[PDB]
């Protein structure tokens, strides 16, 4: 059978809030079968866990955040693509501060940690969210849809008109074991035309060319330049990996967005969720049968 993972062995990582500025300490522990992702607020007294669920999803304004009360976990997305991306069914994330640390801005350190640590095959079938009709969102020209499809396909189309993009489409079939390769080490991007107003309503506190892809009116500011030619619209398919992973298992199916963000991709959870005739939950007793493979463990 297809078997659900978790770690191998505890992660401990040292960052920054991209949007707070704030030191976070990340510590991924193995978590039992059905655990799915837990994050866990550390530095409260109690802690206070917050699964990663489409329902405790709170904000969805230049992130994805997790909220119960007042409390909050922001930045969810590129840790979450990388679970996604490598298989991760049952996990507990501690964080010290109220934000996943940044990083290089890419799920590439994540997986790095990750795969150095290793993975550990569980006892119980892996269980995934099959797409069974055409479920779609739109927000006037802004759209985002699941399709059936077997095995596991994200296409994605950045619209908008900025010197750099030299239009930024890509389509990406996640069925084999491609997502490390081919978006992993896609960072985050923001525009030096919007710090001043995102710094005043705290956000972007911690951004910087160390952790994110800075575009000025017409180049690249980062010394290094590009790690591939579509590394924005990349970026966008590894959100959307991390996003749609808030539905708690893998997919079989195929996520198309056009100019789709963290507050689409929220909604056509929670309207796919709602609609149950349009998905299913599905084993493989027979990996050697299923529509998708993942890495030796
Ligand atoms: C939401 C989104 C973008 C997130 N970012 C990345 C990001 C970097 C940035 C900056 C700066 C800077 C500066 C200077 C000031 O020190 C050095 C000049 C601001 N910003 C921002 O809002 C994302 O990846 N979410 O996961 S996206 C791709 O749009 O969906
Ligand atoms: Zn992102």
């Amino acid at each position: 059978m297809i078997k659900q993972r978790t770690l191998k062995n505890i992660i401990r990582a040292t960052g920054v809030g991209l949007h707070s500025g704030e030191k976070v300490y990340l510590t991924l522990k193995p978590a039992p079968v059905d655990t799915g992702i837990v994050f866990s607020r550390t530095d409260l007294d109690p802690v206070v866990e917050i699964p990663a669920r489409a329902e405790n999803v709170g904000e969805t304004t230049m992130s994805t955040t997790l909220v119960k009360g007042d409390v909050k976990v922001d930045t969810v997305e590129h840790l979450l693509s990388a679970m996604a991306g490598l298989g991760i069914d049952n996990a507990y994330v501690e964080l010290s501060a109220s934000e996943v640390p940044i990083m290089d801005g890419s799920a590439g350190p994540f997986v790095f940690l990750i795969q150095s640590a290793g993975l550990q095959e569980q006892e119980a079938a892996k269980k995934f969210i099959r797409i069974k009709r055409e479920v779609s969102v739109e927000e006037g020209d802004k759209r985002a849809v699941f399709v059936p499809f077997d095995g596991f396909k994200v296409s994605f189309e950045i619209d908008f008109d900025h010197p750099v993009f030299r239009t930024q489409q890509a389509s990406v079939d996640f069925s084999s074991t491609s997502f490390v390769k081919e978006v992993s080490r896609a960072r985050t991007f923001g525009f030096m035309r919007d710090i001043e107003y995102l710094r005043s309503q705290n956000l972007a506190l911690g951004g910087s060319v160390e952790n994110a892809i800075v575009v000025d009116e017409n180049r690249v500011l980062n010394e290094d330049g590009l790690r591939y030619e579509d590394e924005f619209v990349k970026h966008k398919i590894l959100d959307a990996i991390g996003d749609l992973y808030l539905l708690g298992n893998s997919l079989i199916g195929e996520f198309r967005g056009f100019k789709s963000g963290h507050a689409l991709n929220n909604q056509l959870l929670r309207t796919l969720i709602a609609d149950k005739d349009a998905w299913e939950v599905v084993t493989f007793e027979d990996a050697r049968t299923a529509p998708i493979s993942y890495m030796r463990p």
